[PDB]
């Protein structure tokens, strides 16, 4: 049974609930991004209205084999109406193609719901600047005040200066980035472009990206593994043994692994900077952890809330513990009364 905090009051509406059956009511299924908790449920045989975006809908036909019929790509910033309702679809600052939904509700109530998003002062500038937002369905992964990370710019530097030191040293030291779903793509391909090279990766992962609507993207991606020095590989192989194992299967071009596993956040970011980070070593083998989120930090979570004033806030992360539930009702709280709405 589809918990309350899924539903949109007023409409036939759901937002990422694919994992119910047959959800009484329900007229149209909202799916904000391709993240497998999200789309839980969907398969070829789903027989009900989706509405996405592009860049959802590409990844929903090639890759979970939904039938075409059932797939509603929506434009974003412009304002359409599904089933007698005004909706707009906004970029969400997470992975390729994922949304926050705005519906405008028949009796007046606007509804926010940000599906996973990283908040940044560019959406006080979006149509949310127009009008206001009676209730906010907000993603809490890190609404808690440890939940520090630098920018997605800052990270980015440091991998690719890292990256082009160890490989002019050793030009025989081949590059491997982890991965495991869409998202966080900036990583090797900034890498790549540093290093000359096209990435290298499984048939698999090649479909997945033709996907995404990156432009140029036949000029930086390949399957001709021997012809790149970047290779993608599944995030558990990137562990000293896989590794080892992987570089066994290069003929001998390289003698030596960089490698990058691109995490959230992690406690080691309560004492280190980025530019103090160091790697894990075991022989000819190195490991970085850098911190690429694509979630809001505590305090960009908090700068968007202040702005937007909503007047009921609903978190649809951490909520299954009384603790959690009870620490974000207290943020909450203290934002509205430092802010004064
Ligand atoms: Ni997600």
């Amino acid at each position: 049974t589809c918990p309350f905090y899924k539903k949109i009051p007023g409409t036939g509406f759901t937002v990422d609930a694919f994992q119910y059956g047959v959800v009484e009511g329900c007229t149209a299924y909202f799916l904000t991004h391709f993240h497998s908790d999200h789309y839980a449920g969907l398969s070829k045989h789903f027989t009900f209205p989706v509405y996405c975006s592009e860049i959802t809908g590409n990844l929903l036909k090639n890759k979970l084999h939904v039938q075409e019929q059932y797939i509603h790509p929506l434009p974003l910033d412009t304002e359409c109406i599904v089933n007698g309702v005004k909706v707009v679809l906004l970029d969400a600052n997470h992975c390729p193609g994922a949304v926050m939904i705005l519906f405008y509700l028949p009796n007046g109530t606007v509804i926010l719901h940000t599906g996973d998003f990283r908040a940044d002062p560019s959406m006080e500038r979006s149509l949310l600047a127009d009008q206001k937002v009676h209730m906010l369905y907000l993603d809490t992964t890190y609404c808690s005040p440890e939940y520090t990370f630098p920018s997605q710019q800052e990270v980015i530097r440091f991998a690719i200066n890292t990256a082009f030191e160890a490989v002019t040293l050793n030009p025989h030291a081949l590059v491997v980035c982890g991965t495991y779903s869409i998202g966080k793509e900036k990583v090797f391909l900034a890498i790549a472009d540093v290093l000359g090279s096209k990435v290298g990766m499984s048939q698999e992962k090649y479909k997945t990206l033709q996907c995404l609507n990156i432009p140029e993207i036949n000029s930086l991606i390949t399957t001709d593994m021997c012809s790149s020095l970047v290779h993608l590989l599944p995030m558990m192989q990137i562990n000293f043994k896989g590794l080892q194992s992987h570089l066994k299967k290069c003929g001998g071009k390289y003698n030596q692994i960089l490698a990058f596993r691109p995490t959230g956040w992690t406690h080691s970011n309560k004492f280190t900077r980025i530019a103090d980070v160091i790697p894990q070593t075991k022989g000819n083998i190195s490991i970085y952890g850098i911190p690429y989120s694509e979630h809001s930090s505590y305090l960009e979570m908090k700068r968007f809330v202040q702005w937007l004033k909503p007047q009921k806030i609903i978190p649809t992360v951490n909520v299954g513990t009384w603790k959690s539930r009870s620490t974000m009702e207290k943020y909450f709280r203290e934002w509205k009364l430092e802010a004064g709405y």
